[PDB]
């Protein structure tokens, strides 16, 4: 009779679910891991039947834990993984993830036709290989077989709530992380659906984030300790639902979120498209649309400076105390951090990393900082993407391990130049999942309610002094960035 | 017993050497003076200072022995300017090559194209280092001095004319002044007009084996010498360098690494670059060298040691980039530190690493360091050779050189076999050569071989090689990429 909300969070390499309270409160959380499959390099495909496996496991843990009824299940998970199906619903492939990258060559080729600039044009894709769009496109070319059998293609959050409710939907969301929903329409674009010789009924149905997907089998409501009243709600990307889960839900804010890889993002109420597709627009539905970059060179650069610059005994904060030794702009010593290759905001997989402007007075802080200042202008640079010449936002919501210090909290603060703004709650998305749950129970009605669940806790306003040294560095960085733009290609 | 005593005027110390008559060193002494750095770019030193610590060091070797010292060579700093009054007394400090207040004036008159004119004159580069170009500054903010000055030399010539009564100069220091005309081997006169100098305000220019006497009789008693003793000319450092590994003529190379770095050698007849990175420095008619001298040397290696690892021992450092594969994994480090002079000339040119990757760890930027620094000078080697043919081998000195491994890296760098010498004080052992041709006791040249030998040779591992040759033009390309960006850092 007390009743609770599981928010679902189904990630690459794991998925967590964590039980909330009839008033917004976590009371536990259970996560389990499953292999990514890397036969080769650049494959990146994991077993939808293990993720599944996991998911009906942390859902009876959860329920394990107490004594009620669970009113709904709602889910935030990875975005642009492809799964195919048989006519008989039997799986064809695994979930290929964002991360695989076999479309590469044709996403190259579809750069030089001008092909993949019409896709961002019509979808807000960016020109990636992570897209199901060229993944699809990569299959029929070269998996002849497997494409001729597939009568479904769908993502990992498709196929688990198929498991569950023998229904396939998928939300606004997760359909913009396609490729081939139409930013106008919120449909299918017919055009790219004729290229890709798939039909509409090849393709989940969309709905909207609030969906009910109702019945849950009678098998699984036992197998998962749940209430054969207990619903699924559809649920969204984690990309929209951690944007809304720290109470960026207009343009007034901005999303950065920094752990091992970064992100910068933003809500705004009509497609919107960069002339250079430096970022992507992902529609949330006919009034909201997601804008942002994702940037690899997060936390792992962080680490990888950590490692190397000193020894694999420097602990995060020693380095980030050293590194606070060097002035502000590091005595303009510049770090590009793409030692990855780079997603937004240069997109090129080839992009390497580099130290320019170095001379006998850059010792190890001066080092130490322009990494972390690197890391963060590049981020910044992202960021310029999508407010150009709009209004600055008022607050930038952060949260993210990179962001854990004081020190990097402010910094932000002084290359943005806008006030950082951090969270009580860094698990935004299944925090969000489960405001959609209390959307759809009627428990809560207008998305600025969300505000009560995502809480804000400190505040970081820019230093004059330092932001305008930052004001005056940045322009170097983009002078050093753009000089060695064309030379990457070289090192390979 | 005869011995002869070499002598090094370098900057911040002068080192004597005293050598029996078979040319064998059997003492030393040396003694320091400070840099005047009142202001940035400034670099001074005081001649008096200089010219006490010559006769304490002479004096302190002729204690050394008993027997009559035969002769006292020089082997000098180049560039260095001291303008004497008309009582013959010091106007100024000995501006010394590293003093960058002419700065402003080598890029003006790079604008105009007189800095051009210059080069294609003299075989001077366009940099501040040059006598010409102070004299420039000189007559243009410090008027006064300018106007009273009767006598612009060197240090060089400033201690012979103490010891002496004379202003003698030799061809090779002549040669660094920016005035000495490459085809006549005389001032240039269109040169002295615009300078507003007369030919009587600059030493007379003499062959290196000149002998100047008399010795003025009070240096006779304070410097422990004979009436006879002889004061050799000698020549410049750069120069004496080169002669003093033995790296005579075009089929040879000079490569001293040290603190900073040259790469030098000596060609038959003038020739300068279309491009301007070299120095052509004429020692006679039939004798000229080439080169670039190189800031990021052993400097560069030391900063590493310091700020990449602690306090890492250079074998530390050595044994670390060791364990990285050949290439350091295509990592480029462009060493420009300090600025640099040769290959680049861009003073304000600063350091990079390019191209990172999590593949990269300690070793990897350790060893691109290393390869960088190296690649740097077999860039300023390239400049010298080409439309050449190779030297058959590079003659090699200095404490950056001094592991096997960096040894070996070079021969698989420059491709060609590196020969490390004997004796890596090769500038007082080629003056004291000097004083043998003088004395008699040597005529040709080509027998400085006799005291310059050859210790160790190292060849070219072809598979090394072969990674580096695919990699160098990766170099070159990153260079070439932000070659146009540094002056943004300032
Ligand atoms: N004190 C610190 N300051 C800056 N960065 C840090 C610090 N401590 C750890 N990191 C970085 O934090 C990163 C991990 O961030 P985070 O904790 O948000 O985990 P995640 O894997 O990115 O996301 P999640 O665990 O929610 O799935 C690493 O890449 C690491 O280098
Ligand atoms: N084992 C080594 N390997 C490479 N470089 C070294 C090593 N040891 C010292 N160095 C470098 O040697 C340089 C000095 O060269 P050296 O010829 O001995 O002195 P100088 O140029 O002042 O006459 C320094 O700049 C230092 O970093
Ligand atoms: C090829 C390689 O190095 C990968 O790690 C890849 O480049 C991924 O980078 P992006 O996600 O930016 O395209
Ligand atoms: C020392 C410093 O100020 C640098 O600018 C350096 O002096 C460059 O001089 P070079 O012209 O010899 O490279
Ligand atoms: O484009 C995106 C979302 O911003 C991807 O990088 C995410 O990894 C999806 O899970």
């Amino acid at each position: 009779s007390l009743k609770y909300i599981i928010g679902m969070d189904v990630g690459t390499t794991a998925t967590k679910g964590v039980l909330y309270d009839i008033n917004g409160k976590a009371v536990a959380s259970v996560s389990k891991g499953y292999p990514l499959i890397q036969t080769k390099v650049g494959q990146a495909e994991e077993d939808p039947k293990l993720i599944f496996d996991a998911v009906q496991e942390i859902i009876f843990d959860l329920t394990q834990k107490i004594d009620g009824k669970i009113a709904a299940i709602s889910w935030s998970s990875q975005m642009h993984s492809l799964i195919g199906l048989g006519s008989d619903d039997e799986l064809l492939t695994n979930s290929i993830t964002w991360a695989d990258n076999c479309a590469k060559s044709i996403v190259q080729d579809a750069k030089n036709r001008g092909f993949a600039q019409q896709i961002y044009r019509k979808t807000g894709m960016p020109m990636h290989p992570m897209a199901p769009i060229y993944k699809l496109l990569w299959l029929k070319n070269k998996k002849t077989e497997v494409f001729s059998q597939a009568q479904k293609w769908i993502g990992i959050k498709e196929y688990i709530i198929f498991r569950l409710t023998g229904k396939l939907v998928t939300d606004t969301t997760m359909a913009a992380g396609t490729g081939i929903l139409n930013l106008k329409t919120l449909t299918w674009d017919q055009e790219l659906l004729d290229i890709l010789k798939i039909k509409k009924e090849q393709l989940p149905k969309i709905a909207q984030p609030t969906k009910v997907i109702f019945p849950i089998k009678t098998e699984y409501v036992k197998k998962l300790g749940i209430d054969s009243d207990t619903k699924i709600i559809l649920g969204a990307s984690d990309g929209y639902l951690s944007t809304i889960g720290v109470n960026a839900i207009d343009s007034d804010h901005c999303a950065l979120n920094v752990g091992t890889s970064g992100a910068i993002r933003t809500i705004v109420d009509q497609p919107k498209i960069d002339p250079s597709a430096s970022y992507f627009c992902y529609p949330a539905d006919k009034t909201h649309y997601l804008l942002g970059g994702p940037v690899n060179n997060g936390g792992i650069v962080f680490n990888w400076a950590r490692q190397t610059l000193f020894d694999a005994d420097e602990t995060p904060q020693d380095f980030l105390d050293v590194a606070q030794t060097a002035p502000a702009g590091s005595r303009n010593l510049i770090f590009l951090p793409y030692l990855g290759g780079e997603r937004a905001p240069i997109w090129d997989a080839n992009a390497r990393g580099s130290f320019v402007g170095l001379t006998r007075m850059h010792q190890k802080p001066e080092m130490a900082r322009a990494v972390i200042e690197g890391i963060i202008f590049n981020l910044y640079d992202a960021a310029s993407n999508l407010i150009k010449n709009t209004k600055k936002p008022v607050a930038i919501n952060a949260t993210g391990g990179f962001l854990k210090s004081d020190f990097v909290r402010q910094l932000c603060a002084n290359i943005f130049n806008v006030p950082i703004v951090t969270m009580k709650e860094q698990q935004s998305g299944t925090l969000a999942a489960m405001f959609l749950a209390r959307q759809a129970l009627g428990l809560n009605q207008d998305l600025s309610e969300i505000g009560q669940f995502a809480q804000a806790d400190k505040v970081y306003f820019p230093n004059p002094k330092e932001a305008a040294t930052y004001q005056k560095l940045f322009p170097l960085y983009c002078e050093i960035r753009n000089a060695l733009a064309a030379s990457y290609g070289k090192f390979s």
